[PDB]
């Protein structure tokens, strides 16, 4: 295939180690996939997602009405990294302390870009994020950690006024999650205080900035994937090999009233 | 379905008559479908055709390479017409001279727009025609009808220099076909003179202007259809019913050297 | 094998596309293979073709008669070309307008060299062409296109005086074939005028210069192949891949009276 892995100077065991390390880190650092419906890979031939809408266009001639079908293009994200042939070779010698830090960093970068496109928007890819697409009024996250549950209750009140149902979930930023975790009250963390309110789960969202309270009934958010995360090979040298992590995706929000955003 | 035919004041017999009359006229007046590969209807959900190419785009952030997948949108052509309820009603009385001239005119219009988009281009739909996409030099159709075969032989020489194979076919305009038909030499029409050269067929192309000599080996032209020609209903009155003929399509040319264009 | 295709950064689909495109163009531009017997590939170990003749040589010593066996060596023709990794990669994305023009040009070049060696001679390879090996007197192709059939009839008279039988065939140059095709008489091309005389076929020979009338009974011309046309890999870069088209061949003419040559 287009990955050209058979041409890389890497053994099966080292390939397995790299894949495992990247998968673990990405699954750690990814959050949107846990609260958004995912349309499984449709193949490399997939390039756009139809919206079912029509756009006006100049007719070819008299007596003819012309309309253009509307589609959302898919964007390919590629993050390159470099690995050492010595660490690669040591694996077949029964070594199991090899350095895969570039792999972990690339996985973190890819997860962050994906989550930031989902929750904030990537305009050049025509991706409007949940924050912008949300219709319910946005709130402000208090500087202190003790007042956050009140704001979350207000956001639940807003959604739950608007008429959305299903389990509710709170996605918190790295800085906010650290705050609610370190901070404590009556012998419990402010994070447990927050958890007490919702029916769903509390989720880490390091890539995003602020906080988000959203419904998970289904049918409101769609992450379309052409091809899932993959690892490939570009070139190599006497000392290093250059690889990349690739994924082709787009994001769509259909219900603007199923989420509430809180800004720092 | 979206046609809403069940709501129209028309009987099954009249529906059949209208469908038959439109199909006959369209199949008469259509030419590109006889020399271009047709990708059958893929359903109303189809909105674009992937090209497999990539487009450069600003990255979300540092260390990330971003590319956009390239697709060709589909365009919907709708031609409205009006029919008389008296002619509709007469059918169930065993009448078989009913007037379907508006149906025939609408079918002609739709065929003409389709063929003109295929052979000349519809820019607003991002459709580049065979004439523009052709790489072989264009020729001029002589005013006289006696020199046309020489120009056709020159065009065959150009294609057949360029290295294309398979049966060759000549599509002639209405004005040019009338000329070669009426004109005669040695007791045979100039059209038969033309036919003597090629291995394929001589085709009517009223919508196009000029003439075209092209190969039919396959894999060079693709007419993508989302939905084929259909007839629908908009509204009705005590005297008339308003209908439309609809089709969603796009056209792609892959080989620029498989055709030669001759301009009036 | 020596092609080293497994080392090239090309997918199976792109390999198939390149092979198909090269085969089509070569089969289009090749002519000698249609009128000469072909000895199928005998393997890479084949290096020469015995003639069964003997050559005089100085003896090792007294009372000894020494002779050397005579053989015709085989010559390997290699034509390099370059391909773009972007066009290669687009194929797996369902792209089918990729550029293979260098492939087509290399195939044309190889076909032209093969046909020119067959019909004109490649001295350094000890290949004497049909033109030189022919014993029947050579003719001159008239500048005008109207007198060519008379010269072809004269050439048939010469062969057919000399006593050769079997279907006869005319191989025409690019410039001569264009002339006889464009030129017309009594509503038929001069090429059809020519075809009327012979029992065999009229053949395109762009590589050759002039015209040739020859018999196809069999046993007079032999194209010996060690290995048929093949495509290989030399090296690659971040943007391009360097490939070559290779064939090992030689040509032998046994009957000097089975052909007649016409010079421009």
């Amino acid at each position: 295939n287009n990955l050209y892995r058979d041409l890389a100077p890497i053994t099966e065991s080292a390939w397995a180690e790299i894949e495992l390390e990247a998968t673990r880190t990405f699954k750690r650092h990814i959050a949107g996939r846990r609260v958004v419906d995912v349309s499984g890979p449709n193949g490399p031939t997939t390039a756009s997602v139809s919206t079912g809408h029509l756009l006006d266009v100049s007719p070819p001639g008299d007596g003819v009405i012309a309309h253009l079908r509307d589609a959302k293009p898919l964007v390919r994200l590629r993050v390159p990294f470099t690995v050492a042939r010595r660490d690669i070779d040591d694996v077949e010698r029964g070594s199991q302390d090899s350095d895969w830090d570039p792999v972990k960093d690339a996985a973190k970068k890819l997860a962050f870009v994906e989550d930031r496109a989902i929750f904030e928007g990537y305009a050049a890819a025509s991706i409007e994020g949940i924050r912008s697409s949300s219709s319910n009024p946005a709130l402000a996250l208090p500087d202190d950690a003790r007042e956050i549950p009140d704001v979350i209750a207000q956001a639940l009140s807003e959604l739950r006024l608007a008429g959305v149902d299903g389990p509710y979930s709170v996605l918190l930023s790295a800085e906010t999650y650290t705050k609610v975790s370190e901070t404590t009250a009556h012998g419990y963390p402010i994070r447990e205080h927050i958890n007490r309110l919702v029916d769903g789960e509390i989720i880490w969202a390091p890539a995003i900035d602020g906080a988000f309270v959203l419904s998970t009934r289904g049918g409101d958010f769609d992450l379309q994937l052409g091809t899932d995360v993959s690892i490939g090979y570009l070139s190599h040298d006497a000392e290093v090999v250059h690889l990349y992590m690739e994924e082709t995706m787009t994001f769509l929000c259909y219900t603007a009233e199923a989420s509430v955003a809180l800004t720092p």
